[PDB]
């Protein structure tokens, strides 16, 4: 054993993990690239050379008058697919979530859309009105070039979806022609939103405060409310209109190398996606759990870990899982949570190894907290001067397993969002039910 030995090896540890570490000055450095591509893809000059989309959605601030009655929900793009029925009079929902297989995640557009359809016909069923045509509104969580509210092109598939011939065509479309390929039910499809557009204004209705909608789950994301004048790609000054940032392909024209670890690189080497969503990549709970198991190999090759012998279930991508990392955080003292996650990956840890992992996790999620802080302070800051506000008081919805589930995260994140937005006062709420609420809401103001 020897406490000074013990001592030494964590020393060593300490000393590669300062590697994630990001001063409050490389946060403001980061912030203001990120505001740097914010103002770029915003403009008709720079917009298709902008690695930060600032996608218009169609979505707009609106005077009100909002429909009545059932309303569909559909989300795709999170952890599973959903179905919501809304009920608008006051909102009441009813819903089911759906397990995709890999098959149509993988395989067509066609085998996508197709068993989308499947669990469509299903929850009509279970509840009795595959009958009734209602208005849908469809929540899909990835890069859409819109034309309408209603009418978007796939830029491209985002979160390791690989599923062919999506890529350039009117995803609403796919949906229509799914629908009508399977010919057992009828829908009026009114509205397609992205998942933080869907949290935003289903946090709105709780809170008229809110303008601003973050993920953080399997991808990281942002929206938030930007005045007409300055969406340059949509013909109008007055008003605002939402725009879904898609951030998480910020650094994808090396706007992020110097911070980029050498973990960074094999994460994004083994990815779906290579040299794409690189800021995602640094925080979302897709990559998260990838990104820890990396170091932690880099641990056993230095020695410093499990004897320097790392087990076939150590050595398997994607075993080290992001909930593992929320799990390890929330572990008491005991080591007891740390313990069974490397027994259960065929581990014999000492109580020196779960401290190190421990460290690793940390390191990992607090880098994480930090790289995103200085995304949402530079949306905020942006629209603090665009609206000119001395003190600017707003509210973030907030959705994701990241930002919900991990035990410091969110600590760590608002108080580096404080940080870095001074003059601003800013209310975080977390949404429950966010995506089919909000993708309803946006279609019963749309079906006027
Ligand atoms: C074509 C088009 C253009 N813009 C929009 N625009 C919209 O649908 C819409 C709905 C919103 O949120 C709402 C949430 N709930 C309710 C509500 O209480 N209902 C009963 C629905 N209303 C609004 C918000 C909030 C912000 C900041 O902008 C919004 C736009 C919708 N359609
Ligand atoms: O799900 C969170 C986010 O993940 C990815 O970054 C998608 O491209 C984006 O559309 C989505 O909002
Ligand atoms: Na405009």
């Amino acid at each position: 054993e020897n406490l000074y030995f013990q001592g030494m090896k964590k020393e060593k540890v300490e000393q590669i993990l300062a590697e994630f570490q990001l001063q409050e000055e490389d946060l403001k450095k980061v912030m203001r690239r990120m505001q740097k591509e914010m103002d770029r893809g915003l403009r008709l000059e720079t917009h298709e050379e902008a690695s930060v989309k600032m996608l218009p959605t169609y979505v707009r601030s609106t005077p009100e008058g909002s429909e009545v009655g059932d309303f569909l929900s559909l989300d795709l793009g999170g952890t599973n697919f959903r179905v919501m029925l809304v009920k608008v009079g006051s909102v009441k929902t009813k819903h089911q979530m759906y397990s995709i297989p890999e098959d149509a995640m993988t395989g067509t557009a066609e085998m996508l859309f197709d068993y989308i359809s499947e669990c469509i016909s299903d929850f009509l069923d279970k509840h009795q009105m595959k009958h009734k045509k209602l208005p849908l509104g469809f929540t899909f969580s990835f890069p859409v070039r819109h034309e309408d509210i209603d009418k978007g092109i796939l830029l491209n598939w985002t979160k390791g979806f690989k599923a062919s011939g999506a890529e350039g065509n009117n995803v609403v479309g796919l949906l229509r022609d799914a629908i009508k390929r399977r010919g057992d039910f009828e829908m009026d499809v009114v509205a397609m939103v992205n998942d933080t557009v869907a949290t935003m204004i289903s946090c709105y209705y709780e809170d008229h405060q809110c303008e601003v909608g973050m993920i953080v789950g399997t991808g990281c994301n942002a929206c938030y409310m930007e005045e007409m004048q300055n969406v340059e790609l949509v013909e109008g000054d007055e008003g605002r209109m939402c725009v879904n940032t898609e951030w998480g392909a910020f650094g994808d024209s090396g706007e992020l190398d110097e911070f980029l670890l050498e973990y960074d690189r094999l994460v994004d080497e083994s990815s779906a996606n290579p040299g794409q969503q690189l800021y995602e990549k640094l925080i979302g709970g897709k990559y998260m759990g990838e990104l820890v198991r990396l170091v932690l190999l880099r641990l056993v090759d230095e020695n410093l870990l499990f004897h320097g012998e790392a087990s076939e279930q150590l050595r398997t991508r994607g075993a080290f899982e992001t909930r593992f990392v929320s799990q390890v955080e929330s572990d008491t003292g005991d080591r007891k949570q740390i313990y069974n996650i490397l027994s259960t990956l065929g581990l014999r840890p000492s109580t020196t190894d779960c401290d190190i992992v421990r460290r690793a996790c940390e390191s990992v999620s607090t880098r994480a907290a930090h790289m995103c802080s200085a995304g949402l302070a530079g949306v905020i800051n942006r629209m603090r001067e665009s609206r000119s506000e001395d003190v600017m008081r707003i509210t973030v919805g907030v959705d994701g397993s990241v930002y919900k589930l991990h035990p410091s995260f969110k600590e760590r994140f608002h108080a580096s969002v404080r940080r870095l937005t001074p003059s601003c006062e800013i209310t975080f709420i977390e949404s429950e039910e966010g995506s089919g609420r909000g993708a309803a809401l946006v279609s019963a103001v749309a079906c006027k």
